[PDB]
């Protein structure tokens, strides 16, 4: 009876936060288990900071943003907000809400205000691990990469400006560590990643011959692989870093192309989806493991990467299927 209004990963990805019109609920990504439940009137979008005690969401009743403590049983504070939430992201440190057309940002703590004046952007934004990435206003397949800089006159701050496609950016995905960001166009056509000290591009991949919008991108735990989901429903896995390459090693001849390297991915997995789910995001279990959630059906599939050693070759695996509830 209890529809999912908004879900999302932690930042670990070690778990699923999700509300409905009833309540609120932390589950534990794999194994799948309810970690607790809260009863909740109109909660909107809702974000998670790490396994800490604080949780963000977004009354769909009114303007308001509710910063909810759980020892307590409270909100420490509600943030008056000027339009619709598209985004939100938390940190230690930060708060970042992307609603309508501006991007906001306020103080973490006392007395959680505003430190900085809204950022205007074209739709698309992420933060993660102190770094911002945002769409332009204007040219919709340009970037902006900064950090946010919590000691200094002056948090801003810097940033750079990346074209990172032709046409308009779909979504952006940064990794773990933040140094890379892997980026999406309405094309769906190809992946690109850029490295967030200058903006350079790293790697590019093909995704299909056919324009397809993409749901969903994931960086692996070790950052060297990148799993994609299509509306074409197929799961696609990159190898961005083997291990040498991962691990900054010094490569003997990299000059030469060597490698003129990979360009596809290494694995699909074409998924059955009902006429019914239209979105769903990726987590990593593990770094050979995947989940995927679906909104609508409240389901979880578990996926198993596997290598075969003597051919150099992966393959995609479904081990298991679970409601939510």
């Amino acid at each position: 009876s209890n529809p999912i209004v908004d879900y999302e990963f932690n930042q670990d990805q070690s778990c699923l936060i999700v509300s409905t019109p009833k309540s609120f609920d932390i589950y534990n990504v794999h194994p799948l288990k309810r970690i607790m439940s809260q009863e909740m009137p109109d909660a909107g979008t809702i974000r998670m900071l790490h396994r800490t005690n604080y949780i963000a969401f977004v009354s769909t009743k009114k303007e308001l943003l509710h910063i909810w403590d759980d020892v307590k049983k409270q909100d420490i504070t509600r943030v008056k907000l000027d339009a619709a939430v598209k985004d939100l992201f938390l940190s230690r440190e930060f708060i970042v809400v992307s609603q309508g057309d501006v991007i906001s940002i306020f103080k973490f703590g006392n007395p959680w205000n505003k430190i900085t004046e809204d950022i205007k952007f074209g739709g698309v934004c992420e933060f993660a691990n102190g770094l911002l990435v945002y769409s332009n206003e204007f040219n919709l397949g340009q970037i902006h990469v900064t950090r946010l800089q919590t000691d200094a006159e002056q948090v801003v701050g810097k940033g750079v400006l990346v074209k990172a496609h032709a046409n308009p950016v779909k979504m952006v995905r940064l990794n773990r560590k933040g140094d890379m960001v892997a980026t999406c166009s309405q094309d769906g056509t190809l992946i690109r990643v850029f490295q967030t000290d200058n903006g350079v591009l790293v790697r590019e991949f093909r995704r299909g011959l056919d324009r397809t919008s993409i749901i969903d991108m994931r960086w692996s735990p070790d950052g060297s692989k990148l799993a994609v989901v299509s509306d074409k429903w197929t799961l696609h896995v990159f190898e961005v870093f083997n291990d040498a390459e991962n691990k900054r090693h010094v490569l003997k001849d990299w000059i030469n192309i060597k490698y003129f390297q990979s360009e596809w991915s290494i694995c699909n997995f074409k998924l059955k989806v009902s006429k019914g789910s239209n979105d769903c995001k990726i987590a990593w279990i593990s770094d050979t493991g995947l989940v995927i959630v679906w909104p609508n059906r409240r389901l979880a599939d578990t996926f198993k990467l596997n290598y075969n050693d003597d051919e150099h070759v992966w393959w995609l695996q479904l081990n298991q299927r679970n409601e939510i509830p």
